[PDB]
Order: C-alpha cells, then sequence, then structure tokens
C-alpha cells in the first residue's frame, strides 16, 4: 500500500493549497548532463513553458517537437509563513512519463508512470515564509518495462526518436495542474465507500485511513448541506433513509465529511449512492439494466496536446449530451481528475482505463491488430518488471478514482496478446491485484483486438464483461467488400454466441477514418457518407445479439498521432473534428441514442 | 506483323472518315448471357452512355461503379453511299480491356489490350447508303495472362470485384474516340522514318508498306507547304538541305506525303527531324545533351475517368510549360494519340510506356514495392501467355507511336521482379522484340522498384538507360527519420556509382502524398510543407551524381485509385490537384527547372 495520499486537494481550516500553474522554466537535456552539472539547483539556460500543457506543439522546428529523452522544468513559489508545523507536499497531477522531483536542491522522490498524480513530501526542506524552488527532471522515452509500451530509436546524430507501440502522439511534459499543499500532522490519508440498497433506503459502508490514532467521525450531508447520517469509527455504516440515488444522466451528490477529533483534520468529497452489478448478460445500475452509449476519447486538443483545460471538458460534455450519449471510456490512460468530477455532476458512466496499451511489439499497431502475427511478448525477460509497473499503475488508478460514482468498470488492457498461457499468467496476477484494491469489487474488463479469436484466446474468462474492438468494414473487407465484412462479423459473433458464456459484450472500438468535407456519391472509404454507411451496418450486427449491452464508438474526436503514411495529420476516426464540430455521422448517433 | 494499319485517320480524296462519338446504348451483362440471347443484334434493355468516357463515375450506386465482368455497347450510324468500292474499317482508339466487335450482326474481330487502337474490317458486311449497327462486347477483368495484371474476386452473391496489382482505378469502357473510315482498295498500310544529321543538312530515311504493288512516291514539305525533297520507291532517302530541326520545347514539323500512283492513295503526317542517342552517361538530342525535367502522368479527370478530351490536354500542357518542364512519361499505358500529336507541336519529350505494370502479385503494391518479398511471379505456368501479350502490346505500341518526334524512349515495364533469372529470360525476349519493331532503335528502358537492388537485379543490363522509382522520405524513413532517408538514398546511389556502368539514370518516380490545404509548422507527412522539404532533399541527392540525367516527379496531378485505407480519395502525390491547380510544391519545380 502507498506511501502517500491520492486525495484531491481542498482548502479549509486544516488543509491549505496553492497553485503552481503558470509559466515555468524549461530546458532540454540531450547529452544527459543535468544531474552532474547542478541543474537540480536551477536551470542554466531555460525557456518559458506553460504549465499545464504538453511542450511539443509550441515549437516551430522538428528536433524540438519530436524531442525524446531527458528534459527539465523549474519554478519558484513563496510559501505562506503560516504553513509552519503543517506537512507540506507538492502534488503534480501527472509527470509524463517519468521524473525525479528536486526541491530547494534536494531530491524528494522519483515516479514512473505518466498519467497519475505524483506526491512529493517537502516538509523537511520547505522554507515557510521564504521563496522556494522546485526542479523536475523528466524523461519521455518508451520501453517494454513501463506503460505505455514502445521503443527508442537512435538516429545517426545520436538523437533519440520515440517509436511507440501505440497509435497516439507521445505527448509529454507537465500536462496537468500542479499544487503545493499543507496538511495537518495527523491527517486523513484515504477512505473508501461501498453501497447497498435496501428498498427506498441505502447503506453507505465506509472505511477510513489516517496517519494517526485519534478517533474518526464520519458525516454525510445531502445536496443542500443538511445532515442525514453520522457514525463514529474508521469503519462504519451510514444509514440514509429515503435516499436520493445517483442515476444515469441524472445525478444526485451527497457530501461525505470525515473528521479527526479531540478537531485535527477535515476532508470533504462529493459521492453518489449507486450500485453496479453484472447479472447474467446485463449491466445493472441500481438493479435495473443500462445500455452503454458513447465514445472512446483522448485527452487531446490543438496547441495544448494533453494539457488539461476546463473549457475542453465543458465543450466535450455539451457534445456528448447533444449526441445523447451516457458513457465514455478513458482511453488509453486515466484522465485528469477534473473529468471524473464533472462526470459525477452530469451523470455519465465511465470505464476507467489503466495505460496498458502496446503489449504487442508493432510500430504500425492498428493494421497489425488483425494481421495474425504473435510477437512473443509475454515470453520475454522484461515481463516481470512490466508486470510490477502495471500492477502499480492499477493500484494508483483505483485508489484515485474509486470513490467517483461515474466509474463503473476498470479496463486493465487495450489490444494485448491473449492467445497463449504466458499472457494468462500475466493478466491473472493483474486482476487478482485489482480485485484487492477496489472496496466495491466493480466489474473488471479489458478490450480485445481481432487477433484474440474465440478459439485461441486464454484471457476472456478473467473478465466480468467482455469488451471487443472490431473494425469490420475498415481494416477488414472495407469498401466494395463491405457485405463480406458484415458476414464475417456475424460469423464471429455467432462463434461467441455459441460459447454461451452468459456475460455482457460491449463494443469499445469501431469506426472509419473520415476526412471532413470529403463527399462522394457513391461513397468511398474516407468520405463522410462511408462513415454513415459503416455505422448503420455495425448497428445491425450489434442489434442481432441479446448479449451486446454496449456500444462505445471510436473516437469522439480526431486526435494527433505519430506521423506516417497511413495517418493524415493524426487519426480521423473522430465523429467530431478536433475543434469539436460534428461530421455527418454524429447525427446518426444522436438519433439512434434517443 | 499486324493484320491492320495503325495509322491515324485522315480525310482527303482517297480516304474518308466519320465520327461515331456521341451517346451510345449500354448494358451490363452480369450473368454473361449476351451472346446466346441475341445481343449481337441489339441490346435488349440499354442505357445511354457517353463515348468517349469511362462508365464508372457516372453512376450513383456502388454495384455499377465497381462493376467487373462483361458489358456491351451498341450504336447506329449511316454510311454515305459514296463509300462503295472502298474498304471500310471501324477504328476504336481503345477498347478497355478486351472486347469482341460485332457489326450488322456479324463478329468482325476480337482484341486483347485496353490502351491501343482496335481495327475492324467491316467491308463485307457494311451496307453503304443504309443505316448500320455496331455492337461491342467488352470485358474489364484483370488476370496474369494480359496487361495490366491482377485478379478477380468473387463475392458472396457471385458478383465480380476487380483486384488489381496496380495502384490506379480500373477504369474501363470505350474511353477514346471511335471512327468509321473508308480506305482505297490499294492503300498505305505503314511507314517508318529514321534520321541522320549531316552538318546543317539532314537525311530522312524511310520505308513504306502498302496493300499492293503499285509504285510509291514520297514527298516532304516544310511548315509552309513548299517542297524540299522527293524520292520514288517504298525505300528511300530524302535529302533536306539547311534542315530545320525539331528541338526541345521548340518544334519544327515537316510534312511527309506518301502517294501510290498510275493516284490511288495519299497519306500525310507531320514529322520532326531529330536524333536520339545515348553516348556514355548522356542523352543526346541532335548531338547535344538534354536533361529530362517533368512528370509521370495519368489519363485521369473528374467524371470522364480515362476518357479523352482535348481540353484536358490543353490545360495539362499549359501547366507543364508553366513549371518549365520538357518531358513526361505516359505512365502506365500508351495514351490517346492526340497527346503525342500535341507533344509534337509543343516540343515535349515523351517516354512511351507499355502497360506492363503489376508483375508482382500484391494488391497493396506500393508499400510492397520495397518490402523485400519475392512473389514467384515469372516461375508460373501462365507466364508464356503473358509474354505473348506483352510482346504484342509492345509491337502495337511501337508501330503506332514510332513516327512521333516527341517519343525518345520506350519504357517496357514498371516495378516488376528482376532479382532472378526467370525474369531475365522473360525481359530479354521483350527487348529483343522491341528492338526489331523500331526502325530508329531509340533507347529502351523500364522503371525499377526499390526491391530490384544493385546486388541482386538481373535486368538492368538490358537497359539503354536506367529508370529508378524511389520514395526515400515517404515509404522509407519518412517524417522525423528523413535524415536517415537521405543517407540511405546516398548509400544506394553510391553502390550504383561503384558499378561504373557508364549509362544515364533517370528518376521516374519520387513524391509524397499531399493534401491540399494541410499546413503544419513544423511540417508533417501529408502537408504541403513536407512535400517541399521532401523535394528539396531528393534534389540534393540527384545533384550529387554525374550520371543522373533526369528527374520525372510522380505525379503531375492527383488521380483516382482503388479505394482503401491508405488512399484518401485516390492518390494525392500530385503536384497539381485533380482539377489542375498547383500545390505549394509546383513552384519548387518551376524555379528549379528554369
Ligand atoms: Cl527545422
Ligand atoms: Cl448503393
Amino acid at each position: 500500500m502507498l506511501e502517500y495520499s491520492e486525495l484531491y486537494p481542498i482548502q479549509n481550516g486544516h488543509r491549505m493549497m496553492q497553485s503552481l500553474d503558470g509559466m515555468w522554466k524549461f530546458q532540454f537535456d540531450p547529452e544527459e548532463i543535468g544531474e552532474k552539472s547542478g541543474w537540480e539547483n536551477g536551470l542554466p539556460a531555460p525557456v518559458s513553458m506553460p504549465v499545464p500543457s504538453s511542450f511539443a506543439d509550441f515549437f516551430t522546428d522538428h528536433k524540438e517537437r519530436d524531442y525524446c529523452g531527458d528534459f527539465w522544468y523549474e519554478t519558484e513559489f513563496y510559501l505562506p509563513a503560516e504553513w509552519r508545523n503543517k506537512k507540506i507536499w507538492l502534488r503534480f497531477g501527472s509527470i509524463t512519463h517519468r521524473g525525479t522531483v528536486y526541491c530547494n536542491g534536494m531530491e524528494i522522490t522519483s515516479h514512473e508512470g505518466g498519467f497519475l498524480p505524483v506526491l512529493a513530501d517537502i516538509s523537511t526542506v520547505a522554507k515557510p515564509g521564504q521563496v522556494n524552488q522546485v526542479v523536475v527532471k523528466i524523461n519521455n522515452e518508451l520501453n517494454e518495462t513501463s506503460l505505455p509500451c514502445g521503443a527508442t530509436k537512435i538516429l545517426n546524430n545520436g538523437r533519440k526518436l520515440a517509436k511507440p507501440y501505440f497509435d497516439f502522439f507521445n505527448y509529454s511534459g507537465l500536462q496537468r495542474s500542479v499544487w503545493v499543499i499543507a496538511l495537518p500532522e495527523e491527517s486523513v490519508k484515504d477512505y473508501s465507500v461501498d453501497y447497498e440498497l435496501c428498498g427506498t433506503d441505502a447503506l453507505v459502508k465506509y472505511e477510513v485511513v489516517t496517519t494517526g490514532e485519534h478517533p474518526v467521525i464520519v458525516r454525510l450531508l445531502d445536496a443542500e448541506g443538511e445532515l442525514v447520517a453520522e457514525t463514529e469509527g474508521k469503519e462504519g455504516i451510514l444509514q440514509v433513509a429515503n435516499a436520493h440515488l445517483w442515476e444515469v444522466r441524472n445525478a444526485y451528490l451527497y457530501q461525505i465529511v470525515i473528521l479527526i477529533t479531540d478537531v485535527l483534520d477535515e476532508y470533504r468529497e462529493k459521492i453518489g449512492i449507486r450500485t453496479v452489478r453484472i447479472e447474467g448478460t446485463q449491466i445493472l445500475l441500481n438493479d435495473r439494466p443500462v445500455y452503454l452509449k458513447g465514445f472512446g476519447k483522448h485527452e487531446d486538443f490543438s496547441i495544448l496536446g494533453r494539457g488539461f483545460h476546463w473549457g475542453i471538458v465543458k465543450r466535450d460534455f455539451e457534445c456528448l449530451k447533444w449526441t445523447n450519449a451516457n458513457c465514455f471510456r478513458t482511453s488509453h490512460y486515466p484522465y485528469a481528475e477534473e473529468w471524473y468530477q464533472f462526470a459525477d455532476e452530469e451523470g455519465f458512466l465511465i470505464i476507467d482505463e489503466v495505460p496498458a496499451v502496446g503489449m504487442m511489439r508493432s510500430t504500425r499497431n492498428f493494421v497489425a491488430a488483425g494481421s495474425g502475427n504473435y510477437t512473443y511478448f509475454f515470453e520475454a525477460l522484461t515481463v516481470p518488471e512490466l508486470l510490477k509497473s502495471h500492477i502499480a499503475d492499477t493500484e494508483e488508478m483505483i485508489t484515485r478514482d474509486k470513490n467517483h460514482p461515474s466509474v463503473i468498470a476498470w479496463s486493465l488492457f487495450n489490444e494485448p496478446e491473449t492467445i497463449t498461457d504466458y499472457a494468462y499468467e500475466y493478466f491473472k496476477e493483474v486482476f487478482a491485484a485489482a480485485e484487492t484494491y477496489d472496496f466495491q469489487s466493480r466489474p473488471m474488463t479489458g478490450a480485445f483486438e481481432k487477433n484474440s479469436k474465440p478459439e485461441l484466446c486464454k484471457c476472456y474468462p478473467l473478465c466480468d464483461f467482455i469488451c471487443l474492438n472490431r473494425y469490420y468494414g475498415w481494416y477488414i473487407s472495407g469498401g466494395p467488400e463491405i457485405e463480406e465484412a458484415e458476414e464475417l462479423f456475424r460469423d464471429e459473433m455467432d462463434r461467441w454466441k455459441a460459447k454461451e458464456l452468459n456475460v455482457p459484450f460491449v463494443f469499445t472500438e469501431f469506426g472509419t477514418d473520415t476526412m471532413a468535407g470529403l463527399h462522394k456519391l457513391p461513397s468511398i472509404m474516407w468520405s463522410e457518407e462511408y462513415q454513415k454507411e459503416y455505422l448503420e451496418m455495425n448497428f445491425r450486427v450489434f442489434d442481432s445479439y441479446e448479449f451486446v449491452q454496449g456500444e462505445l464508438a471510436w473516437n469522439f474526436a480526431d486526435f494527433q498521432t505519430t506521423e506516417g503514411i497511413m495517418r493524415v495529420d493524426g487519426n480521423h476516426k473522430g465523429v467530431f473534428t478536433r475543434d469539436r464540430q460534428p461530421k455527418a455521422a454524429a447525427v446518426v448517433f444522436k438519433d439512434r441514442w434517443e
């Protein structure tokens, strides 16, 4: 279990917080001489770099956009003098992909994983009342011992080029907000809630972790601040009579309030009373079935790359609502915590995905996810280091996101090898670990490439429901062969039906690249009309199987990828353009999903 | 030698001609029951179809655009009564890809090859003074015994889908003009001219073929109609003193006049006195070196497909002149005869290409032309039938085009297998046959894919000069690897240099797909800026080798291809858009080629 708290920062009497967002100093370190040359003390010749954002798309030259290797940030903040006697942490929403944090010259901690928060305890070096310095050494290379997976090519000048095993640009930097926070010396470290429904009434079971021994009181407030339940102890049950349940696209948020007393700490968070259970082939939310309708997405916008902005969230949610979606998948990595906060208010359902993408050794991975070629990926001697990373990223993800009502499943892989017992052994461990970290035991899943065929795949028995990525009519029998493609699709769904697994299937990826404004009569692959015809055919197949309980189309919006001959300025399978405007097919979803 | 004349039709006393262009009747024959059901007599339920044009892009539904198999045309013309006693032929500029011609109910002839004229002698069935009927059964399937090569997929309904081994849409139909012509019973069938330069003076050596025994007189007129030479005999030498030579981008056309006498026939054609010789690594035109600057092209325009229109020629030549080009390659098939006629007036140099494309078994042939995978193509038992077709298409091409001054080389293959003695044996025969059909023995060549490596290729010793297709910085080390690509290019050109072959090299294909209006700073593959950077780098490499004597960039204009995931509405490697407007890179050529 973890040496820090994953809880979002708040500001009350006992807990303080100050934003470090703004313009930082930035400098590339291509010869990797920073540590030995005093950069922990300040950067020798930096530039200005916005935070949060991704560094790549600001520059005007290739070597800098495509930089791969070591690079540094530095900034300076004044701590209020009133934060003596408090524990003081730096909280980075993310450090992509790995980094060591230095503060006032001292190395505080290093982290691996570029999509989950990083906590640095600077209590012993922070100078309250004075100006303080923070310096972060970051690395954005890809390998097969960390997620997401890939490789690093050295070119003739010795400069490094990222060669990912995934299909999305390797944005990196400090992409999410950065805080400095003050906690009490005895503090709430973690807590977990589970829900039971008793007719109209409800139980909120909870457990609490603290950095101390003092008694804990837990209060639960309704939307208007009035009290509805109170229990003493670090373990308890809250009784909410005539409970107001969090519903799909109709949220109700209670407020939990955790206290440590003699009052030493207070933590407050919005939660939603709802239950998630798989009965047979159905997904039950509050004991009634739900059908998932929505999109795979990316944290991706012009200029900012993966940088968080609230304006992107607002628009992306006003578009999801306009299509009448109810659900999205945080593909292929946990998002910024603000996305889940807002999903909670709006009643969207989230499949939360750990970044286990790239577990097949292929640099053009999307044509290759149906080629039939096994890459011997889980037979290699780096696999134990990889497994340790994957489990640690699952643990940090679940701890961070488990108390959001919108999060209803965990996706623990996208398009890996599953056709050999080497991969069963691997994934069995991962699921085992995820089952222990989630106090609610909500459904665990992953998304399968076409190569994980019903006859050969070893891993679908680990899944509570099964997610399929399928491109019938695009990478398989596309264009004039599109009727062959429908058959082949039905052929496979027939074989899955024949297995009588009695579990739900969700299509988590299907789509066509579509250039906005390419019209052709008759339609051709890449036009707007072909996208509509494609979707109308996948819909017919989905609607032919009682156990298909969900469609998450790929993608919500055009996004940026590694450049290559099959990628025309990124990936054009969006239903919206990258500036968040709808292609002709968005209307297809809107109508179907009403 | 051939049972018909390849000479363009003219109209004088002795030779008459009438156009059949207009709206014809058209009908698909998917069950292939036309012959047995009386369609030779008239079509049972036809539609209207323009001639010349390609049928595919008129329709609004897939099954008809993508039709593959048998299909029929029919029209009706009145012959003047005055054409009794004349021999009467139908002349189709083309019938793509194969066809049997019926006239007034009788089968006249069938043809194989879809890019060269088809002559049908209807003398014995034509009814002068009445209305006559012509009916053509056509087939547009692809195989490995005819050119260009491919395959035919049967889908689940039994309908056929063309699966070409080449990268261009399988347009088909009656794509060029169609005449009915009247000849004298004793007529000029063929003639050939060769040129010698004697200081300021010149010799036009000629031979003539007739369908008879009567004496032949040959006259040569200058631009203004005045006489400059006369010789009796079917074999002769014309002495032109103070000759006016056809020059690059500065043409002079004399007029040859062939007569049969007692006067029984007259044939007239414009020719240009010029010489083509390869001395060492130089291409000499009129004994001085020339550097080829221009484009590979296609017969390709919106709506019309491969249909000929003079307006396309005019605009395409006003664009070539604007880029300061001097040369193009009729890739990948002989064009309509009007293109060469106009090249003669404008002084452009032409590499004339027989349609020997597809001689490697691959349906995504352009990523595969550098993959390294041999397809065992010339070891197969269809190869002798294929060779017979290729030689017959070379023979018909050369006979048709040999007397154009603009035609200065023959390309006899594009991107075939060359790395085994199976293919040497094949191509040795082809060159042997082409050498016999060309009275001027002008240079013979072909274009090589990257897979025909210097160490392995068996076929470059047959070539008078060597043509290379290379995509360094696009299908090989493109994008951020573009400096690796330059090296690799130089590595190969170094190996060719080391072979000290002392022959000229012409790059006949290099380019990048470029979406008009995609700008990015820094540039990415597919943008307009990347095209410029690509070209500026290939130019540096070309300019580093004394023996590179030509650059023909691919392509002059965006054109239509089989639809697929790597083709965004056709092929975007044009320097012009398909509507004949310039991308940013066209200006690069303009400046370099002044
Ligand atoms: Cl640059
Ligand atoms: Cl249709």
